[PDB]
DNA sequence: AACCCGGAGAC
DNA sequence: CTCCGGGTTGT
């Protein structure tokens, strides 16, 4: 793994934004909205995860497409310790929809964004008492325990591109125009009893096509205007 | 299995 | 806010 100096993560933004609008590869291509991250990686010859560290070494790398109206910021996924597991979950709150993309693809689905603060319209909820204890409820009806690991969030390079071409197409094409630093990290408890981090379960499952399901992982998030309130240090690199 | 890379529109 | 995807890695 390369470990990335803060000085050469400027000059190869400023030589990744000076490149222009970058192609998906054909054998890259799958119809994904991950596809920004995949792209920023590769200029970044990032080869697979590391699982102890951020992975530029010291720095986390995130892209993200610079939309007008912004998805949450995905930071990282983690299953529950204890309590109901994530296919439990899904069990009992999933339900039954047409695939957004494909209309005609019959699925199970259980896309809840969950939160601190107050009851999602499927009556889920999170309270934290130590960064190591953040509970899911169903009303007052404790659920599952989480104990998060933050070492790999603990700075962040986030880096914002502009696109030309058809959403999640083989002819869409990114500029990495815009990036930041994000260093000195809050304590996360209170942001979870607040409702500024959240988390996203996104399970579904093919029913048409007789497939399990697939969970891919609860996914701590964060709006990306209340990154001030995660990160005491904010700082413009490219 | 349990992580990885990320999205949309309504009001 | 409700609601939404594509993968690989570890057993
Ligand atoms: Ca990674
Ligand atoms: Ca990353
Ligand atoms: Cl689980």
């Amino acid at each position: 793994m390369k470990i990335w100096s803060k000085e050469e993560v400027v000059n190869k933004l400023h030589e990744i934004k000076n490149k222009g609008y970058l192609s998906v590869p054909t054998d890259m291509f799958r119809t994904d909205d991950g596809v920004v991250g995949q792209i920023l990686e590769r200029q970044f010859g990032v080869q697979e995860n590391n699982i102890t560290l951020g992975d530029l070494g010291e720095f986390e790398l995130k892209g993200m497409r610079n939309r007008k109206a912004k998805s949450n910021l995905t930071l990282f996924h983690k299953k529950p310790v204890a309590g109901q597991t994530v296919i439990q979950i899904f069990n009992r709150f999933g339900y039954v929809k047409p695939s957004s993309r494909n209309p005609e693809v019959m699925k199970k689905k259980l896309f809840t964004t969950i939160k601190g603060g107050r009851l999602n319209n499927l009556g889920l909820t999170l309270n934290a008492k130590h960064a190591s204890e953040i509970n899911l409820y169903y009303q007052d009806e404790y659920l599952s325990t989480w104990d998060l690991n933050l070492s790999k969030i603990e700075k962040l390079v986030l880096v914002f591109a502009e696109t030309i071409g058809r959403a999640n197409s083989p002819e869409e094409q990114f500029h990495f125009t815009k990036a930041y630093m994000l260093t000195e990290i809050n304590d996360i408890t209170s942001l979870i009893n607040d409702g500024v981090l959240v988390m996203d379960l996104c399970i579904d499952q093919d029913l048409s096509k007789s497939k399990g399901p697939h969970d891919r992982g609860p996914h701590l998030r964060i709006p990306i205007s209340k990154l001030d309130k995660l990160y005491r240090n904010i700082e413009r690199l490219l």
